[PDB]
């Protein structure tokens, strides 16, 4: 029936794999073994090089993202073994303290038992391991809107923010069987955060702003051969515009542009005084100037655009067809200045790959 | 044979058009007027009013603009009567002194004769009625690279630039039954240009930037019921981040963002000081300040963006289905600022509208 679906996938991916892996001869084999196994079970296991190596294919198939170049460096953490709450926790801990690294930020990925029929084993409620929370009553705006819903989520559990504009949401989870989420405080010594400070300007320190080190997604599918990994967290470090252009940026964010205009000292009153960009540009190179200082792994637009080039340049000369989404590749400050602005792309999808999945709240 | 393609076109033209203009009843006979004028002829001509009321659609359904606002008082100057040489000259003289109107432009276009059987009337060779010589010969790169190859065209036929790096380039174009096309000087009491100054920083004028007062896009074909207007010249205002951050800006046109870094007292050596970032502000704050000093329209990319959304809530509550290019309509500085970036365009062509043909030089 449907399992057909699956072995498709599964002979695409083998052949593709191992012939990457130069492990062309034993795809006859590993195939067969697939074809009874799917037969007699519904599904079958990845061994950990072709989990790996899936993975890493994955991420090199992200259309959206600049960082690919460093596609083959993924740190992968085979966590399929969890079966208890407990066990889960852990490995989201583990995770947070190894991609960290001290600052020097490990691309890291763990990946936890996948879907069996469809239905989850691990269902994490997070849309990144590490975020602020958010609040909204009564006019009053606080902390992150993006997190107003899981916010409100966490709250019904019995959780309680401090309403503080940067409290760490809880790790929160559901496994299967259970009826409820579990949420779990996160330690503090775990997660690194800078303060944004000005290289030139004293006064930028009195905005108080801060954001954590480490951006770790942990509400996108990873699907590799057929098999659907929904429990899958992964990291890179950021690229610069991230904080200062959308989550310190948006409007329907932290929103403060005005706030920087202020204390960069230009009027916040015209728009053919380019305040709004001139204030950018000041965030993001405090932004910058903040994480190298503290010692945390950073890439502003320009380098990262560079990095992708090479990607591109590495793409054609092993014959793979590239792909990407020109809409999301070039950077929100100065993406004339980028190569990507000037060429275009092909937003083709190529499995394995990420995905998006529905939310579990609201 | 293809007579049947005009037709089809004819009837959907009109049909929309009249219904627009409020005269739903006279269609039936205006149609069978071109039914039979086609019949004799293989062609048929527009009344003044389908004539304006079409260039007018094209600008609304032109994907790429952010300044369609104002389609409705686009002002259509039908010179479909030349017939010789000085007169598309004067033509094009007339345009160009009255869409400056003396630094109030008005956005206008001139309609010169459609082709007969595909075969250009009149065959514009300039990109804008007003352009500056780009020429390239023994490392030695001086004015506009976009240029190159029109400059290297006019001095075939005996133009000669001064290899400044703003050469006027002249008026050239082709009649019909001609094989050469003839180029014409352009008066420079007509050609109103910008000095590029900066409100605060003084030594931006050692860079002795400036740029003309008016775009006037002389190279589309306007389309307009089966119609085509190869040769239909029209302009706008400038957006200021059009020659902030692209004409002056991009590598492979004027190049001068080192330059500016150095007027402005910025290092231009590392990546993460966002050195492109901050010169494109200032080069683009200068840009604006200019063309106001000067009493030339300009407007700026947020101001141009929040007209745009007007246009978005005019065209949904006259019952229109708007059009985008979302890569084109986001200004290439701080998009991510504007209500562009965060929403999507259905890029789907309507006619009227305004098309690429090919270059008839290179
Ligand atoms: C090593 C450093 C990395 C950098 C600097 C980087 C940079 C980026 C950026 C800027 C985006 C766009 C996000 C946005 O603008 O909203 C992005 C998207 C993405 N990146 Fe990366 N990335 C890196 C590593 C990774 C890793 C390790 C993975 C997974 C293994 C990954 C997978 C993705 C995916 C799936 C998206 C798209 C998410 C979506 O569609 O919403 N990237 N990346
Ligand atoms: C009134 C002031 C106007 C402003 C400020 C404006 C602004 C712009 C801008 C910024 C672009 C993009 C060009 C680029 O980034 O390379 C554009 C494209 C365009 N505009 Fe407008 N525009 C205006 C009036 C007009 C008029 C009067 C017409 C024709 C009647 C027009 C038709 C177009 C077309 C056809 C394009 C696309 C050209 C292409 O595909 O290469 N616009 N406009
Ligand atoms: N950026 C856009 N959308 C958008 C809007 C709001 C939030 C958002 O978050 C992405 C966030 O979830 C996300 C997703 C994937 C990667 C990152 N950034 C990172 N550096 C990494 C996290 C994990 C590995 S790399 C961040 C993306 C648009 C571009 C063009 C039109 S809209
Ligand atoms: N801007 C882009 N392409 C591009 C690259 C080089 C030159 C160029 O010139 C447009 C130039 O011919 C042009 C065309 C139409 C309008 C204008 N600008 C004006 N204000 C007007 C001229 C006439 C009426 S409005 C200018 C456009 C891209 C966006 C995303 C990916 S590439
Ligand atoms: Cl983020
Ligand atoms: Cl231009």
């Amino acid at each position: 029936e449907e399992k057909e679906i699956l072995w498709n996938e599964a002979k695409a991916f083998i052949a593709a794999c191992y012939q990457e892996l130069g492990k062309a001869a034993e795809v006859k084999d590993r195939l067969a073994d697939i074809k009874s196994e799917i037969d007699l079970t519904g599904s079958y296991v990845h061994t950990k090089e072709e989990l790996e190596h899936g993975a890493k294919m994955a991420w090199r198939n992200s259309n959206r993202c600049i960082g690919r170049l460093f596609w083959n460096s993924l740190n992968v953490i085979d966590r399929r073994d969890v079966r208890t709450k407990e066990e889960v926790r852990d490995a989201l801990f583990h995770h947070i303290e190894t991609a960290t690294n001290n600052g020097k930020i490990r691309p890291t990925i763990t990946i936890f038992p996948p879907e069996e029929k469809g239905e989850k084993q691990v269902e994490i409620w997070n849309s990144q391991l590490i975020r602020y929370a958010g609040y909204e009553s009564d006019g009053e705006r606080i902390g992150d809107p993006a997190s107003c819903s899981l916010t409100a989520a966490c709250e019904e559990l019995g959780w309680r923010g401090e309403r503080t504009d940067f409290d760490l949401l809880p790790l929160i989870f559901r496994m299967k069987g259970d009826e409820q989420p579990v949420w779990y405080e996160l330690p503090r010594s775990l997660v690194i955060e800078v303060p944004i400070t000005h290289p030139d300007i004293e006064a930028f320190s009195d905005l108080e702003l801060k954001w954590y080190g480490v951006p770790i997604i942990s509400d996108m599918k990873l699907e590799v051969g057929g098999i659907h990994y929904n429990a899958a967290p992964f990291n890179g470090w950021y690229m610069g515009t991230e904080i200062g252009a959308r989550n310190l940026a948006d409007e329907k964010r932290y929103d403060k542009l005005k706030k920087v205009a202020s204390v960069i000292g230009i009027a916040a009153d015209y728009n053919t005084d380019l305040w709004k960009d001139q204030a950018l540009v000041e965030l993001n190179k405090a932004v910058l100037h903040s994480y190298k200082k503290q010692g945390v792994s950073i890439v502003d637009h320009h380098t990262a655009a560079s990095q992708f080039k090479r990607f591109e340049e590495q793409a054609e000369e092993a014959g793979r067809k590239l792909t990407g989404d020109w809409t999301w590749l070039i950077p929100p400050i100065s993406p004339a200045a980028t190569h990507i602005f000037h060429r275009s792309y092909d937003n083709s999808i190529v499995k394995p790959n990420y995905f998006y999945q529905d939310k579990p709240y609201e």
